[PDB]
């Protein structure tokens, strides 16, 4: 019944991190937030230049090797263990592998009560926000806007194309069982 | 005729910096961007704890003393001199003093060809974005959403309540004379 | 035998994060880094204004309430679970409670093979670096420089007062069993 | 007599920005700080991918084109105009062209009272700090450690190899005429 973990999936610039910060403010109990950004931040800088690490193409493409996966996997078991220990966890990720990525997460969460959230946004709109964010490599938002949702099953879906982050946070918070 | 400087005015979280980065991307010639954020960044950290410096109240209020003004004034003459020297300058500021703030800027720009831009956004919407930005002191967006525009005259007005940053950038870019 | 986790303890501005980034570069296998900075970053922003959250005094003091501890505890079990799952973890923390803080960590790591590292630095020198870092609240470095080491037991001790981060990283890396 | 502007020159990771923040804290009057970092930040992001913009090689090399120079030049006249208007300015730059770079600055400052500061640091030590800073492209520090000082004339020279930033700030502050 009680929601232990909230997992958001959406393309780059779809507005996930904004929604996450809104949720942390809205939800009464303290929720810990981790995601693709914090993981990469925690990983050695050289992982971004490594063999089977992660590589960001100049056109917005992304390649993930086994070195990166091995770590991410251990990290996933860790966040789940945190939830199991009583910490409310919010995870924002990018399911590059679509359904396969969701399945990978399912293998780690087991029977933990999870709230699966989909964060959609028009490709062209996301691209604009990517440019607005100033520093982002161009091309990622457009490339990930749709494929990351293929075959993915959600409990709640929000679309930031015409809805503010705080509004999507309200919609999501309503599906969180205390 | 040729636009030398673009000055944007709007409350906190109205979306100015996003628009500025979009303009830098859109406009063909290179535009240098400076604003309230970069100025404070350039000022001594102690200016934020000083006598007649700048003080951010816990409720989102802002107080500016003479020490801060003295510097800002010299800085303003500097950015104008940059434009005079041929650098295309974009300035994003918050006219806390309404018309008075615009008048102060006018005293510095002289007959320089300037494009005055107003960036409006619904107070409640701006507040939401403030929360989404995660780290912002709560209360500033609501407090500045309307008063900073009182008596201010613009050449172009954009409203980010229902328009993306890139879209507002297109509207503004159309009024920029090459 | 094989080192699974490296735990660094030292006062603010002692140079922990610099050493951690050097270790991630030096050590051949990928090491995940988490610490006080990333935890606070992951915690709701409101935790910094909460009842039994964390509070940074204007003079550099720090108060931790039960709300903060509850989360930190679950988080600690999580990073340990990550190590247990095969991820090499580096943790940089500030043992405000001295030996008590180390004991708390011991209760979580169990028999996991851990490398306890002490990072010392002259109080006045740390204070200077605090000022140099530009944005840091003044007073923290001096306050934490010595008490955080009282009764704490280390496997390796490095002193950054006259040694570069990369040098301390070499000293620490030599005690890491592959 | 009265010092109007302080210009620091040194290779990447030599510790310039740390010294600058120490100076802003130490010096009694408020000093505005601008440098290579703030300029690039103010320039369009695309300047880093442009024809005659700025390009950072993967090995730490740096190439500056005419597009970048044109802007920098106008910007230089601007900071000088700020000083002329009464704002105390601190500039931290990297004289890639050695004496030629200092000459370029001289053409802009005219007879303005300037304090020329040299910030040296052992190449290998700077490289280590580069790694410690975590995110810096490797190779820049070593490449710039010595050539940027060739034929450059200073009023004060500080060496951060064995001196803290705050200490170098004290040495520099002593040559600042009120
Ligand atoms: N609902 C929204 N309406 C308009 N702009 C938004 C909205 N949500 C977020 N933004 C803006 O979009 C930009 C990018 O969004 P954000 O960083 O939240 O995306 P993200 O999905 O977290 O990105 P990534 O997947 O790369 O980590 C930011 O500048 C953010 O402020
Ligand atoms: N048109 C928009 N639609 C939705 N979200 C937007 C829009 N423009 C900007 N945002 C988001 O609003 C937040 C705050 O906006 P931004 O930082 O651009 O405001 P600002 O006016 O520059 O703030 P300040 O005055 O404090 O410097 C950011 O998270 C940004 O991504
Ligand atoms: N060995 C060193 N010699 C000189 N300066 C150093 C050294 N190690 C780190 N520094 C500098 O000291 C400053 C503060 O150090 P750092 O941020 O690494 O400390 P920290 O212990 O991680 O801080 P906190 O506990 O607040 O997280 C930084 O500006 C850093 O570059
Ligand atoms: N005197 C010092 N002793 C030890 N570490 C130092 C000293 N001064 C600075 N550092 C550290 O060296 C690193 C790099 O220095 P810093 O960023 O100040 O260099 P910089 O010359 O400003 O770089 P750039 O030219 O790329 O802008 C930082 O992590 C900083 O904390
Ligand atoms: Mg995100
Ligand atoms: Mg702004
Ligand atoms: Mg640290
Ligand atoms: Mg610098």
């Amino acid at each position: 019944m009680t929601t232990r973990m909230i997992i958001l999936n959406g393309g780059s610039s779809a507005g996930k991190s904004g929604i996450v910060r809104c949720l942390q403010s809205v939800l009464p109990e303290p929720w810990l937030a981790f995601g693709v950004d914090s993981l990469i931040e925690a990983m050695p800088l050289k992982m971004q230049s490594a063999e089977g690490g992660i590589e960001f193409d100049a056109d917005g493409g992304v390649s993930i090797g086994p070195e990166f996966r091995a770590l991410e996997g251990a990290w996933a078991e860790g966040v789940v263990a945190m939830a199991r220990a009583g910490a409310r966890i919010i995870i924002d990720d990018v399911f590059l592998g679509g359904a396969a990525a969701q399945e990978r997460w399912r293998s780690f969460v087991g029977d933990l009560d999870v709230l699966w959230v989909g964060v959609r946004c028009d490709g062209a709109v996301a691209e604009g926000r990517e440019t607005a964010r100033g520093d982002r490599v161009a091309g990622m938002a457009a490339k990930q806007a749709y494929v990351v949702h293929e075959g993915v099953e959600y409990d709640v879906e929000v679309d930031t194309t015409h809805k503010e982050s705080i509004e999507c946070a309200w919609a999501i918070a309503a599906h969180v069982v205390p």
